Parts: structure tokens; sequence; C-alpha cells
């Protein structure tokens, strides 16, 4: 029947405080999440200029949780991107947005595409997007507005660069389309 175009939610994944190293006391900085975040607010301006749905999506762990302690200031969103009214946030504890969580109940009260940006790349970025391309979401991946961290394995150590370029790439296309802000921005 009738309906709109804007059927696109922006999807901010745990920008959240214990991920910034500019934030006293963080628990789990992130390379480059400011930078990330900065990249964040500029779509968050966007999608609020026009009339576009904004979801956000926020993890909480136990009070013996390496970080995001439940109730806690370090999991609470940065202020660069923080909620406003009217923009659901979704409260998380496992890896994946969807499992075990309102995501999906969610966005199907609003949704058909998704622009996701946030953190972790390599974690739950990776794991929201796939989840959402497999349940039948057109997806985009902001990829200046995402960050991660230095990775080691097996005597391996992959630098935050290479881990974020590696899952950017696994996704492009396959998964995602994957952009600049500024490319996803000026269209």
């Amino acid at each position: 029947g009738m309906t709109t175009e804007n059927t696109t939610a922006l999807l901010l994944i745990d920008f959240q405080n214990d991920y910034f190293s500019t934030y006293n006391g963080a628990k789990n900085p992130l390379v480059g999440t400011e930078a990330a975040a900065e990249q964040g607010a500029k779509l968050l301006a966007k999608f609020r200029q026009q009339g576009l749905p904004v979801v956000h999506v926020r993890h909480e762990f136990t009070d013996e949780a390496p970080f995001f302690l439940p109730g806690s200031d370090g999991a609470k969103i940065h202020p660069s991107v923080a909620a406003q009214e009217g923009e659901a946030v979704v409260l998380k504890h496992q890896i994946n947005s969807f499992r075990d969580t309102d995501l999906k109940k969610v966005l199907d009260d609003a949704i058909k595409k998704l622009v996701i940006v946030g953190a972790m790349t390599h974690m739950c970025i990776d794991a929201v997007t796939r989840a959402a391309e497999d349940l039948g979401y057109e997806c985009a991946v902001a990829h200046d507005a995402c960050a991660t961290l230095d990775l080691e394995f097996n005597g391996i150590t992959v630098p935050a660069a290479q881990v974020h370029a590696a899952f950017m790439s696994a996704l492009s296309f396959a998964y995602a389309n994957v952009a600049s802000a500024d490319e996803l921005i000026a269209g």
C-alpha cells in the first residue's frame, strides 16, 4: 500500500564511554574511537536533519565484568553521539545485537535498510552486519565511523588498521555497501 522510501535507519552500535581513550577511566579503549564518533555524529546529524529513523544499541555485561559494567558511566553512550527523545536505545548482553534483544521487533515496528556505525569492527559490527543481511536488510557500513583495536593470535599481532581493513573488506559487497560517512551523507 502507500509507502515511504525512508525505510533506512541509522544504527549506532555501542559508542560507549569505555571505548574512548579520551574518557577518564575508560576500561576498554579502542583505536581511533574519537574520530570514528566524529564521523558517526556527522551521520547522526544528517538523519535527524531528514525525517529519518535513528536507532541506538548499547551493551552491558555482572559487576565484575571487564568493561561496560551494568549501570556504570563507562557503559553510557558517549556525548558526541548521545541519543534524543524518540530514538530507541536497545540494551544488549551478547555480541550479536539481535540476540536476546528487542532489536528486530524494534526495526520491524518502524525499516528495510540499515546504515551501521560503531564498535567494535571485528566483533559487534561484523556480527550485526552479517546477522542483518541474513535476516533480509540491505546494509551499509560507514567504514570511517567504526572502531576496533590491535589483536594478537598465536604470536601474530595485527594492528587495528589491519584488523579494520580485513573486516571491512570481508563485509564489502558480500554483506554490505561499505563507504565513507561523507559518501553515505552525499546520497
